[PDB]
């Protein structure tokens, strides 16, 4: 495609299609919360995604951690890969993840 994902915005290719509900899934798609099911599988999606070879899990939660501060995404009480999105792709392009753009671009 012409517009590349970050790391949240691949999540969400992943949590809308099955054959990567394995890897990552929605566990309330109108609350944006999903699941990483199988952050290993995920994080070979995501160095897939950005042909990377080093993209490991830890990479991603790297991103993840960040979406945090940047109003992006946020991690609940008690669950382990359980994370909710603070906001949506459109709010969240509203500056927020605008920096993000740069840096996961590798």
């Amino acid at each position: 495609g012409s517009h590349m994902r970050l790391l949240w915005d691949y999540v969400y290719q992943l949590l809308s299609d099955s054959r990567y509900e394995n890897f990552i899934r929605w566990e309330d798609k109108e609350s944006k919360i999903f699941r990483i099911v199988d952050p290993n599988g995920l994080a070979r999606l995501w160095g897939n995604h950005k042909n990377r070879t080093n993209m490991t899990y830890e990479k991603m939660s790297r991103a993840l951690r960040h979406y945090y501060k940047l109003n992006i995404i946020r991690k609940e009480p008690g669950q382990r890969l359980l994370f909710r999105f603070m906001k949506t792709p459109d709010e969240i392009m509203s500056g927020r993840t605008d920096r993000l753009e740069h840096l996961e671009s590798q």
